[PDB]
């Protein structure tokens, strides 16, 4: 038992809900929250941007101080740094951003990094502005991930679309 609510369950281990990440960061406190980063680590906009702001900015300088040290991640990578007052753990991971011309095949790669967690909250990677196809990225989810992931749609239109056309 596990103290997230209000979920649509899809599989075995995938749940879903149209929340607000960040809202529902603050409220559950889960062990690990995903952040959809970049391999800069620079949390400008999309879900990093709004995380990064709840933190205060809090995120951007430990990750400045990540990137100084080694360098930037690889896409389909991650890397686990402080959750802050979000979550104990942020794993940061990067999905391809099609605005960028980056190949969607990475985007299996990049899910792979979750089932290193055994329970996370999650956003779609590579969907809003990484210009993905939210539906392909859930498909993707459920094809890979293997540990408990809660998917957090800011977008109530794009939750029920996902839902309704879930196979
Ligand atoms: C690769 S991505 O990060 O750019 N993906 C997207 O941006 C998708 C999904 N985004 C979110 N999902 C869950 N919780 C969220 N809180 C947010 C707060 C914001 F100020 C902006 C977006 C979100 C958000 C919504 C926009 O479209």
């Amino acid at each position: 038992v596990n103290s997230f609510s209000g979920y649509l369950k899809l599989t075995d281990n995938v749940y879903i809900k149209n929340a607000d990440i960040v809202e529902e960061a603050k409220k559950v406190k889960p062990t690990v929250v995903v952040n959809a980063a970049n391999v800069y680590l620079k949390h400008g906009g999309g879900v990093a941007g709004a995380l990064n702001k709840a933190t205060n900015n809090a995120m951007q300088v430990e990750s400045d101080d990540y990137i100084a040290t080694n360098g930037p991640l690889k896409v389909g990578g991650s890397c686990v740094l402080s959750g802050h007052n979000l979550a104990k753990h942020c794993l940061h991971v990067v999905g391809p951003n099609v605005n960028k011309g980056e190949d969607i095949q990475l985007l299996k790669s990049a899910y792979e990094n979750f089932n290193q967690h055994e329970v996370l909250l999650a956003p779609l990677l590579s969907a809003g502005i990484f210009g993905a196809d939210p539906i392909h990225s859930l498909r993707v989810c459920v094809d890979t991930v293997r540990t408990n992931v809660y998917l957090a749609v800011f977008d109530k239109n794009l939750y029920d679309k996902l839902v309704s056309s879930f196979l």
